[PDB]
């Protein structure tokens, strides 16, 4: 069940000025590490980003890690964003069957926001 990596862990956004949604919708029998998260805007300021509280999982990569499974909702303030401003959002997924992805990244065109 080596799915391709975009079909385990559906990705997307949806940006209504300052107020920006990330989503993953994860397929059952997989799930995300949540310090394999990791955020960086790029010409755009944002508020800081609090990671969900998940659950835990022990596996032979990591051990005991804080997993996300079915869903992951990540709401992001955006304070600043100049035009072409971009969010790198990377993240790593592996499967209960028994392997990991590679970390992903995806790159979020900002629309544009004026300040405070």
């Amino acid at each position: 069940q080596f799915v391709p990596a975009d079909q385990a862990f559906a990705f997307d956004f949806q940006q209504n000025q300052h107020d920006l949604n990330l989503t993953w919708q994860i397929k059952d029998g997989y799930y995300l590490y949540r310090k394999q998260i990791r955020i960086t805007p790029e010409h755009a300021k944002i508020a800081d980003v609090q990671l969900p509280q998940g659950v835990w999982h022990e596996d032979e990569f990591y051990g005991k890690s804080e997993i996300y499974r079915d869903r992951l909702t990540l709401p992001v303030t955006i304070n600043q964003a100049s035009a072409g401003a971009t969010l790198t959002v990377t993240y790593q997924g592996c499967a209960d069957a028994g392997f990991c992805y590679p970390p992903e990244t995806k790159t979020v065109p900002l629309s544009e926001v004026v300040a405070n």
